[PDB]
């Protein structure tokens, strides 16, 4: 009846689908040849409803019209005190209607149309769902999706409710941390043993800590910080970067945004180098006023300008192991999670504050939650 069930991964920035197919996960690229799709839904002028990699392409030319970031939103009430702090740094504009804070867009033409915080994310689900389907050479009808470990069942039911809209019949909902876990198949030991899921993605870091009893997850304690993850990281090189243009070129920089949002492109591409290479370079043509830019990077640069926030994300992991009263040698598992838990400083943070233990390794850590719901998924056909 339910057919090839998807794991999919509804993450804040960057959503991943998963499939169980021969014995194994697989994680379906889109249409764009991308594993990963941003969360990001665009109406461009013409009337032309974009999502994923194409709306997340245009956003530069169409601020106001480029809704991102709903997974802040889904699930709570307009006058809801993350709300209201929130809407002050979106620049596509939230309405109070039917008590909820709803998306309001120009869809072509100067039309206006409002959408519920669910109404986006089922759309984003929708081009998870038709990723699927391009891949299986079916129609998909069930899911299992990913909510993080501190939603609470508002959260919960209307994630269910973008699904139900897309067209999917979400018949589970896991933590995140969790699939994660299952993942790595940390569920298929005999045991009591207790996780620490260390997750940091492009605008959230999320500290989870698990306990497993027999293949029974359970989340003990949760930390983080809901504002920090690999954007902020960018900022602060594109900071450094606008600052040596000025003493070099006499010249500023924020005085043209579509150079900005160029710059922002290729520090993004050199920090995700520099997980990797001790050095890179960044060269933009016709970066401003006709002019071509050209410097480069070094790690230790790179993390000089992030020190303080990398280590900034052992306090959390302090607040959890209080939370759930353990001490550094109760953790019997490392789960690192979110693309920006590549950065080599972030490893050596993980590491040297656990004594020298070793992360789990092996799980593409953008693609782990998504994996862990495929399993999951997979069980379910
Ligand atoms: N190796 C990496 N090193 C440091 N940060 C990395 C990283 N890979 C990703 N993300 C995966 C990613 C994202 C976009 C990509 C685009 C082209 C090619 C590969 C890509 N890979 N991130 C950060 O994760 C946050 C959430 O994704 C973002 O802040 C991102 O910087």
């Amino acid at each position: 009846d339910v057919g090839t069930v998807v794991g999919i991964d509804l993450g804040t920035t960057y959503s991943c689908v998963g499939v169980f197919k021969n014995g194994r996960v697989e994680i379906i690229a889109n249409d764009q040849g991308n594993r990963i799709t941003p969360s990001y839904v665009a109406f461009t002028p013409e009337g032309e409803r974009l999502i994923g990699d194409a709306a997340k392409n245009q956003l530069t030319s169409n601020p106001e019209n480029t809704v991102f970031d709903a997974k802040r939103l889904i699930g709570r009430t307009w006058n809801d005190p993350s709300v209201q702090q929130d809407i002050k740094f979106l620049p596509f504009k939230v309405v109070e209607k039917k008590t909820k804070p709803y998306i309001q867009v120009d869809i072509g033409g100067g039309q206006t149309k409002t959408f519920a915080p669910e109404e986006i994310s089922a759309m984003v689900l929708t081009k998870m769902k038709e990723t699927a389907e391009a891949y299986l050479g079916k129609k998909v009808t069930h899911a299992v999706v990913t909510v993080p470990a501190y939603f609470n069942d508002a959260q919960r039911q209307a994630t269910k409710d973008a699904g139900t809209i897309a067209g999917l019949n979400v018949m589970r909902i896991i933590n995140e941390p969790t699939a994660a876990a299952i993942a790595y198949g940390l569920d298929k030991r005999e045991g009591e043993k207790n996780i620490l899921v260390f997750d940091l993605g492009g605008g959230t870091f999320d500290v989870s800590l698990l306990t497993i009893d027999n293949g029974v997850f359970e989340v003990v304690a949760t930390n983080g910080d809901t504002h920090l993850g690999g954007e902020d990281f960018d900022q602060r090189v594109m900071e450094h970067f606008i600052k040596l243009y000025k003493k070099k070129t006499g010249k500023d920089v924020r005085k043209d945004n579509r150079a900005v949002q160029k710059l922002r492109r290729e520090v993004e591409k050199a920090k995700r180098a520099l997980s990797s290479q001790h050095q890179a370079r960044i060269e933009i043509e016709s970066f401003y006023e006709g002019e071509d830019f050209s410097e480069t990077l070094t790690r230790a640069k790179f993390e000089e300008l992030n020190m303080d926030l990398f280590r900034s994300t052992m306090k959390p992991v302090q607040k959890v192991l209080e939370d759930s009263d353990l001490k550094k040698s109760d953790i019997d598992e490392i789960v690192l999670v979110g693309g920006s838990t590549r950065i080599p400083k972030i490893q050596q943070l993980v590491k040297e504050f656990f004594n020298g233990k070793e992360p789990s390794r092996g799980i593409n850590p953008d693609e782990a939650v998504a994996y862990g719901a495929a399993v999951q998924a997979g069980v379910l056909s």
